[PDB]
């Protein structure tokens, strides 16, 4: 909501309240979302300052508190920061920002901290919109990854480049995005998956009007996407993976959004076990909204993924129910 | 603070700095509240759509920032969401929302993740008021409480039901309010008490009107009550508690509300021990308030409790000096 | 930015997020400030509410949210609540308050939880301006530090008191700040730093007028600093300090206000080494300001320490890009 707005500076004060359940059986552990109260709320802020009529400075900040954790010990686990980061925009010129904010490749999509295609720290993002303005729909975006040496090799990165192109006409839009990257010391002293350089790349499609919304992707990785064995309790990443993604939706008048979507994602050339689906099912689920305000919806997990999975992935479905308030 | 309303829908920021320090001789250890800075803050927000002239959408998040810690590794220490969910309330069928929330015990009463007596997550809550609007004072509410099996037996739950009627009159009210619950494999593990079941019930008494504001409840649980034998270092709920608050005050035009209260509450058969008293005092405090907004208070636990107590339950007084701003 | 003010309370939502990159060599573990993203953000409320025509209410709370932390399990890292407190003030009499707030010697100067140096909890604050609304231009504050006892020694205190008075005659201003507090059992079973209290006085003169602003402190300490022997892993305070502080800065009017500082702090008699240099750099920068709400700038630490000091002080340099924005 915007709450303030003097003297060309306006505030966006935003945020949400879910209720939120999951019901899948058995305690969740083989299932595809897990089980239970999944309830949680966001608050955030979105700044923009007009310093003169082609200048414009902003900046913006979203954390998450978890809804389902007791007040005790447990009281923070899952909260985090999403996104911070201030940035500029010029004229026609295009725009940069620097902080922790999405990778280039999700750029295309009708993780996080997994180098491009998810939320990860300490990104300059520099993006054009209708090439300098003399090509309307067209727009690009490059990016500058610097390295990220955590305790964690799934949490860890080099230091990397990615761009992104996008053509965009009358509720068409066509999209390429790559990225690469190095890979920090301790993400190659990783049991799964070899390499010194990791890359994420997808392309989409998508018709975006007349109460429709179809989109269609399809890109690939390497040493890029972390996977387990839940056997071996064995981790790293997977040496290539071929991910598609599908999705329709329909808006109706009354407040009626149903939708499909449809998500595979393959591993190959696993050390140890060959090829293995890491993500596989159907998503079935309808949204309806009272207004811009308040929501619900329920959606149904349709899981593919077979009980004889290498990896030890969960087969079960899931069903997601939920309530959301928003401002 | 009422920072939005706009296109039907109104955002209410609200929140306060509480300097807040106790006194207690000793190092607190076996005194009642503890003894030094206690100072602390709390953000939250409380939002509500008007869908339609008889539809209603709302959600609430509220978290609780200590002031009392270092900007080092303790920094955390004491912070939590306290409230997170959304609801709807439809012209006079009733109110349902879920997410951490108050368990419906707490309905009559002048512990968190305790079952239904404090907050508790994954509760879905039902509640009607005036009995459909046919009985003017007559309000009722139900909840599920959602299973929530966490590190901790304190912290963790098994499913349940629970409700409560109330009959408020002219400032006169009257409530009854009872829940039980499974207790998980870890609850049942504990040292002390013994069911796989846990009930909680109170009911009670209110005058609210002419600036005096006197109440009494009375209530028991079994096995749901949390207790340490600071002895043995032993923990787990008691067997069977009988607790009894008491609540007088007056609220003076000029902004002093002297209070005074008495709560006891003792355990029964706890394993071991036999009967001991858990809580056990009188209290004593007035606060005064400047506005709306600023207010400050001085409480005083004449703490009942023997030096003998066998659970090791702390007998010291403390005296709580406190100023408040919130908006 | 203002979000509030109706019936005499007006509360202000403050905050800002900030893109932040270090430039250090190796693996900054030997430089200055550190090597990489850096990037965070801030929230915080100030409310004041007017009781009366000379009586005021007023509270502030601040978080410090980092935005280089991956969502993970590090998610929390570097987070806290940097201040949080109510007071009230009162005419010409002054104002007092308790809370998390700053220590009086840093009333002084152009460490957290380090005495009366910079934030810390537990301190109740008297403040006087004008001396009783008699002397234009005499304030003086007196602050009581209540005892904390952490887990850590760097991050506890005992009972301690500190005054400061402070004249300032047109764009002159004078200034002196004197501490003295108990040294908790847990900062005297340390190694390094012999003492059962400790001191911290400082004085100041700055010129602040004509888009000039001058400044210059020089103070001391005694068991007070905190320093650790990277060699050794030994970790204690600083028997003797000897600190000088400079800054010299200058506003144009198009929005450049570059800046020169010089800062070097020397501990004396530290148990086996002697005297060491804790800070010893020069400090050189930019920033520019594109309007109130936006701004980007260019630090440089020209770090004076050299290779073989004792304590094995970081002797590389750091460069800081930011960019921020705020409301
Ligand atoms: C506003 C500061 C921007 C700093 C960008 C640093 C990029 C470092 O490495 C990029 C590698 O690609
Ligand atoms: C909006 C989602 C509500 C989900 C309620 C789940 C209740 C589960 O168990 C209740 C047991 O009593
Ligand atoms: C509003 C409460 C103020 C409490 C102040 C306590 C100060 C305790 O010790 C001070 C030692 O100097």
């Amino acid at each position: 909501a915007e709450i303030y707005n003097k003297d060309g500076n306006k505030v966006d004060l935003y945020g949400k309240a879910v209720g939120l359940h999951y019901f899948s059986k058995g305690n969740g552990e083989n299932s595809y979302g897990g089980n239970g109260d999944m309830t949680y709320a966001r608050l955030g802020f979105k700044g923009e300052t007009q310093i003169n009529s082609d200048l414009t400075g902003y900046g913006q900040w979203e954390y998450n508190f978890q809804g389902n954790n007791s007040e005790g010990a447990d009281a923070q686990t899952g909260n985090k920061t999403r996104l911070a980061f201030a940035g500029l925009k010029y004229a026609d010129v295009g725009s940069f920002d620097y902080g922790r904010n999405y990778g280039v490749v999700y750029d295309a999509l009708p993780y996080s901290d997994d180098f491009f295609v998810g939320r990860v720290g300490g990104v300059a993002t520099y993006r054009n919109s209708n090439f300098f303005g003399l090509v309307d729909g067209l727009n690009f975006a490059v990016q500058y990854l610097g390295k990220n040496e955590r305790d964690t090799a799934r949490r860890s990165n080099g230091d990397g480049v990615g761009g992104s192109i996008s053509y965009e006409y009358e509720g068409f839009g066509i999209v390429g995005a790559y990225g690469a990257a190095d890979r920090t010391n301790l993400q190659e002293a990783q049991p799964l998956g070899n390499g010194k350089k990791a890359e994420q790349w997808a392309t989409g499609l998508k018709y975006d009007a007349n109460n429709i919304y179809l989109a269609a992707n399809y890109g690939e990785t390497r040493n890029a996407t972390p996977i387990t064995n839940k056997f071996t309790n064995t981790s790293g990443f997977a040496n290539k993976t071929q991910d598609v993604l599908l999705v329709a939706q329909y808006q109706f008048d009354f407040g009626l959004r149903p939708s499909i979507a449809y998500t595979k994602s393959k591993a190959k050339d696993v050390e140890g076990i060959g090829d293995v689906d890491l993500v596989n099912y159907f998503e079935v689920g309808a949204t309806y909204y009272f207004n811009k305000n308040m929501s619900t919806y329920v959606d149904y997990i349709i899981n593919q993924i077979d009980s004889d999975n290498k990896l030890g992935v969960g087969s079960d479905d899931t069903v997601a129910v939920g309530i959301v308030y928003q401002f």
